[PDB]
C-alpha cells in the first residue's frame, strides 16, 4: 500500500531549538514516519562535555516536537546499518557538518557507502552558541530571516472545528522548554478535543516585565519554537499583555489557562487576567515543573 518510508536521525538535543525542530521537519517531509534517537548522558559526556539538560529531559522534549513520532533512549553516538536496521529505517538524515576522523575518513562512510543518509539544509538564524551568546548578555540581536514559507512549513493550517475547545494560553515563551511543554501537556489534556492557542507577547512587552536584555529569542523566532509543539494548534504573533475581551471573542475563546508561576500585574496594576476571570473560564494548571527560562540561562553559563 506504499510501502512506509521509516526516517531515522540522532543526536545530543541538548537545549532544543527551532534549528533542531526544522531539521526534524525536513527529516520527517523526506518518509512517511519519524524516529529519533537521543544519546544518554554517559555516551554525550564521552565524547564532549556532559549535557546541560538529563537524558530524560531530552527525550521528553524531542518527543514533544510535532514531526517526531517516536524517540529511541540510549541511541549511539554515531548512526550504524546495525540501528537503522533495528528500527527498520530506510535512511538517517543529518545536516551538512564536515564529520571526519582524525584520519580524514568520514564519521558516516558505511551508513553513506551503504546508500542510506540524507543531508537537511542548515537553519538560518539559530545556532547553539548564538543562543550561549545571547545568554552571557531592548532592540534585538537575532539575524534570523522570517517568512511567510517558514511560518507556513511550521503551522498545522487548521481553523477550529464544531467539538474542539478553544483554549488561549499566552505569554513570553522564550527559549521554549521542557517547562512549557509540561504547561502545554497538562492543558491539552482539559478537553477531549482541544485547540490551544498560544498568544506571544510583543518583544517590547516582555523587555518591560522579564527585564535585563529579555527576550532572549525575539517574537519570529518564539513563534516558530512554539508552532513546532505537538500540543500547540495556531500562535498570536503579538498578544496583548491584558487578555482583552476583544480576544476573548475574537478567537471564540472557551478557557483560559496560566500555569503556577507568578503573575506580574499589567502597566495600570490590574490583572491581566481579570476579563476571563470574570466570565468564569480562567483556569490555573500546574505543569509540575518549575524549570524558567531564568533558570537554563543559570544551568547553560554554569
Ligand atoms: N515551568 C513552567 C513554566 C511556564 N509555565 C506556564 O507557561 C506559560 C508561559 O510562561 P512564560 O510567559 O513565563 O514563558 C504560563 O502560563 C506559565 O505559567 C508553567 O506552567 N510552568
Amino acid at each position: 500500500g506504499r510501502r512506509a518510508v521509516r526516517v531515522w536521525c540522532d543526536g545530543c538535543y541538548d537545549m532544543v531549538h527551532y534549528g533542531h525542530s526544522n531539521q526534524l521537519r525536513q527529516a520527517r517531509a523526506m518518509g512517511d514516519y519519524l524516529i529519533v534517537g537521543v544519546h544518554t548522558d554517559e555516551e554525550i559526556a564521552k565524547h564532549k562535555g556532559p549535557p546541560v539538560f538529563t537524558q530524560e529531559e531530552r527525550y521528553k522534549m524531542v518527543q514533544a516536537i510535532k514531526w517526531v513520532d517516536e524517540v529511541v533512549p540510549a541511541a549511539p553516538y554515531v548512526t550504524t546499518l546495525e540501528t537503522l536496521d533495528k528500527y527498520n529505517c530506510d535512511f538517517c538524515v543529518h545536516g551538512n557538518d564536515i564529520t571526519l576522523t582524525v584520519d580524514g575518513r568520514d564519521t558516516y562512510e558505511e551508513v553513506k557507502q551503504a546508500g542510506r543518509y540524507r543531508e537537511c539544509k542548515r537553519t538560518q538564524g539559530v545556532s547553539t552558541t548564538d543562543l550561549v551568546g545571547r545568554m552571557l548578555l531592548w532592540t534585538g540581536v537575532s539575524q534570523f530571516l522570517q517568512t511567510s514559507q517558514k511560518i507556513i512549513q511550521f503551522a498545522s493550517g487548521k481553523e477550529p472545528q464544531p467539538g474542539e475547545t478553544v483554549i488561549y494560553v499566552a505569554g513570553a515563551f522564550d527559549l521554549f522548554h521542557i517547562g512549557h511543554v509540561d504547561f502545554l501537556e497538562k492543558v491539552h489534556r482539559l478537553a477531549e478535543r482541544p485547540y490551544i492557542i498560544a498568544g506571544l507577547h510583543f518583544d517590547q512587552e516582555v523587555n518591560h516585565y522579564k527585564g535585563k536584555n529579555y527576550p532572549i529569542m525575539n517574537l519570529h523566532e518564539r513563534t516558530l519554537s512554539v508552532l513546532a509543539c505537538r500540543y500547540v494548534s495556531e500562535v498570536v504573533i503579538g498578544a496583548p499583555y491584558a487578555v482583552t475581551a476583544e480576544l476573548l471573542s475574537h478567537f471564540k475563546v472557551d478557557l483560559v489557562c496560566h500555569g503556577k508561576t507568578e503573575i506580574i500585574p499589567d502597566r495600570d496594576g490590574s490583572d491581566p487576567y481579570q476579563e476571563p476571570k470574570r466570565r468564569g473560564i480562567f483556569r490555573q494548571i500546574d505543569s509540575g515543573s518549575n524549570l524558567t527560562t531564568d533558570l537554563i540561562v543559570q544551568r547553560i553559563i554554569t
